[PDB]
């Protein structure tokens, strides 16, 4: 029987890393992209912002929990709830308990605390669950990322401690912490060690794809990476682009999200070997390869992009489904490129290669 | 090898009949329900009218033809263009030689004769081909509809004849032609007739499900089905919700399309054994049952209705997807159970039985 959660890493390049999470449900290689369950993949995303609104978490726990909600029996990974309270909801009221908010479904009073959120996460199910934080905008002077990221780690400890009070949970999910401090070094490295003084699961770089843009980015992993524990899982929330990844992976991350490939499958982007393409565009209209020359996936061995380009001009609900369907693929064929070229030592070769076709 | 086409009826109850069609591209088992290609079903539909205007039929052929096209080499049938001209398109013109109209997509001026329609489907490549006819409006005076049916039968004839002159039409595909005669039984005969002496390989009613009511629609049926000929399949256009199928098939067709499973797919209804359902009513928020109680689909072995119901409240495209996937299903799973009753001699306690079922 598989632990609760167990990481190991097999292979190793530079700063990058190949391994596997054992946990219950399933083990999850990594580098792992993880896709919104919603949209193979060896973990999804609950999208607990959503889930609490509607129909409520309660009502999540009465029909079973996501997995048996969703019809998913691997691993599902949940977020705390804040980041998408502060970027979404109306007239959010925050203090040092937690946040208040009113949804915009049908105005009713929430609120969002770390126990709040944790007790959330357990009603939801999920396998990983993600302290309860505050993701600090950007820019930040170095004053409000300082006292942001104090919050933050007051918060974590606050998760800790309820993630641990309900034995169900804490015998059956694991729970990650979440660093803060902007973009500034010294914060980063406060908030690894109090994150390490506690003691997570696995370890998030919270903060970050928030408008800073890549090369910033790449800059704030390059220094935050070596500051978590090298023997547990890193995280980067939020990321993103094929790009972003494969330099995040050279910077020692481990797992991924973001919304990129479902909100481009349904706004006419498919991701290929050699960039992104606009399929509406009728460049497209009598192009009879597939979507992507090398993938694998279902579509690819059947359709083209002319056809797909047809079904997307028509308003065909098939064509956003096939365009969803190869970026998802797409996104895994990346990951377990990215796990092979590491385990074989050839992820330096294989980054170079990547960016000279992607960006030719 | 499989004849170009050819008709064999298995089993009669009362008017009832099933059998197969065999074509050089498959069999297609009888009575058959035919859904849009862009959605197992044995024959799929084109849409010309819309390939008439995106990407056009030359380019179209110049892709290879629509089974290459659409990835699909089993059957496929074209309608003639006429009805959709009539029905969608702006500043028509008609005349005895055919229609001309405006493309709402880009004002271009085309037009649709008997000749071009059968060139339009010969270009798509289908495997059958409608006749050019005129759709009556409804109601119809006895003197409107009369001179529209011998236009109509006038255009069979020149239908007829353009598609004999394309070799490669002729020996691979078929032809059917269309009765008209609004709901008038003494014009309803001179069409059959006048049909009849032309000579199609199908013959398809046409000139209903245009508002005249089931009641209406099962009246004309009763005495225009009986004077196509026997020995040939018959097609009810435009036809239907699946009661309106089961009582057409109680009057001798054999053939059907509609736009409501994918219609109904794409805004929240459901077919089940039990009537249709709106998946995004409140009631089914959780409803852990399957969409249909008895239905083999994939949808209803894995998903629950209220999971349906969540993912369609989302505005995920992943729940019309599912919606559609258990419509189409559940139309063919209608379509066998309709098949097997009539092979086993019980379509009549079969009817009698799905009519209790699903008005309760
Ligand atoms: C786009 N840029 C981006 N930077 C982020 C930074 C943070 C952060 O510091 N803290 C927390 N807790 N969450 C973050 C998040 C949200 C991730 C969730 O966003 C959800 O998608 C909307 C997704 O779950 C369906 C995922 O949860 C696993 C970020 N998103
Ligand atoms: C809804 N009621 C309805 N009554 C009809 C009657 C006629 C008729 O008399 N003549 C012709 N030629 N076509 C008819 C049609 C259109 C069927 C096509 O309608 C297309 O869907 C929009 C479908 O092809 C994707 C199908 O072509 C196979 C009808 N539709
Ligand atoms: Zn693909
Ligand atoms: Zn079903």
């Amino acid at each position: 029987d598989r632990p609760r959660f167990s990481f190991s890493i097999a292979a190793r390049e530079g700063k990058a890393r190949t391994g596997t999470i054992e946990m219950k449900r399933g083990v999850i290689r990594t580098p792992a992209f993880m896709p919104v369950g919603t949209a193979g993949a060896d973990i999804i995303l609950g999208n607990t912002y959503h889930l609490m609104l509607r129909p409520g978490a309660e009502r999540i726990a009465k029909l079973g929990g996501l997995h048996s909600f969703m019809g998913w029996d691997r691993p599902i990974l949940t977020d705390s709830g804040g980041y998408q309270v502060m970027s979404l909801s109306s007239l959010t009221k925050q203090s040092e308990e937690g946040v208040t908010f009113k949804s915009h479904l049908d105005g009713s009073r929430h609120m969002l605390s770390p126990e709040r959120s944790i007790e959330i996460q357990h009603l939801l199910g999920s396998d990983i669950v993600m302290a309860f934080d505050e993701c600090t905008p950007y820019p930040a002077t170095p004053s409000r990322a300082a006292s942001s990221m104090e919050r933050s780690m007051r918060w974590a400890k606050r998760s800790r401690d309820a993630f641990d009070s309900r034995k169900e949970q804490a015998e059956n999910a694991a729970l990650f912490g979440i660093q803060q401090g902007s973009v500034f070094e010294n914060l980063r490295q406060q908030s690894a060690d109090a994150l390490a003084e506690i003691g997570f699961d696995g370890y998030a770089v919270g903060g970050l794809a928030v408008g800073e843009g890549q090369d910033e980015m790449f800059r704030v992993l390059d220094f935050s990476v070596p500051m978590l524990p090298d023997d547990k899982p890193h995280y980067l929330m939020g990321v993103g682009k094929p790009d972003d990844i494969v330099g995040a992976v050279e910077r020692g991350i481990d797992m991924f999200d973001c919304v990129l490939p479902t909100r481009s499958g349904r706004n006419g982007q498919a991701f290929t070997w050699d960039g992104p393409i606009n399929i509406r565009n009728a460049r497209f209209s009598e192009d009879l390869k597939p979507l992507d020359s090398e993938c694998h996936c279902a579509v690819c061995q059947k359709w083209s992009r002319a056809y797909i380009h047809h079904l997307i001009r028509a308003g065909e609900i098939l064509g956003a489904m096939l365009m969803t369907e190869h970026n998802i693929a797409f996104y895994q064929q990346l990951m377990q490129k990215i796990r092979d070229s590491i385990s074989e030592g050839r992820f330096s070769q294989f980054a170079q290669d990547f960016r000279a076709r992607y960006f030719a």
